[PDB]
């Protein structure tokens, strides 16, 4: 069985890294690929061989009327978000939840939360606390997930590989 698995969230949240960290099984460091690309990975979860095609989006404000023409046809989605971003974080119920539902109603959902590496990094808690941010926390994002009707709640990092097996995993498990 085929899936589609589209991935969806504000721009720099990493949705491309997370994308080449897990079909190649290394973080494309500074140079990212460019041009917005569909993947695929052929796996097993306790049955028969599954082929998990990926798709990626362009995620930017410029996007909005485009980005949905890769939705039809799709099996379940990825809505992610940074850890480390509260306006991206805010993005899931103000941006993503509502066009997701829009063009798909009753397609399952799986909330990402991205750059988990980062959550304890105290340069980037200084950053954030600067402009008076804090990261945001498992309860938050599972609290958001249950209000978004999410099926899961997830978080992972690219950089570590940490948590990314099980995101892909709970894909296939959203549907079959
Ligand atoms: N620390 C850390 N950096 C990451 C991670 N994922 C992506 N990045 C960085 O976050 C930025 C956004 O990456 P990218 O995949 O292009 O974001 P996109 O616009 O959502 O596709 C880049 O600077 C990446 O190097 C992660 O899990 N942890
Ligand atoms: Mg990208």
């Amino acid at each position: 069985q085929a899936i589609k698995c589209v991935v969806v969230g504000d721009g720099a949240v990493g949705k491309t890294c997370l994308l080449i960290s897990y079909t190649t099984n290394a973080f494309p460091g500074e140079y990212i690929p460019t041009v917005f690309d569909n993947y695929s990975a052929n796996v097993m979860v306790d049955g028969k061989p599954v082929n998990l095609g990926l798709w990626d989006t362009a995620g930017q404000e410029d996007y909005d009327r485009l980005r949905p023409l890769s939705y039809p046809q799709t099996d379940v989605f990825l809505i992610c978000f940074s850890l480390v971003s509260p306006a991206s974080f805010e993005n899931v119920r103000a941006k993503w939840y509502p066009e997701v539902r829009h063009h798909c109603p009753n397609t399952p959902i799986i909330l990402v939360g991205t750059k988990l590496d980062l959550r304890d990094d105290k340069d980037t808690i200084e950053k954030l606390k600067e402009k008076k941010l804090t990261p945001i926390t498992y309860p938050q994002g599972l609290a958001m997930a249950k209000e978004i009707g999410a099926v899961k709640y997830l978080e992972c990092s690219a950089l570590t590989q940490r948590g990314l097996k099980t995101v892909f995993d709970e894909a296939i498990r959203a549907v079959l």
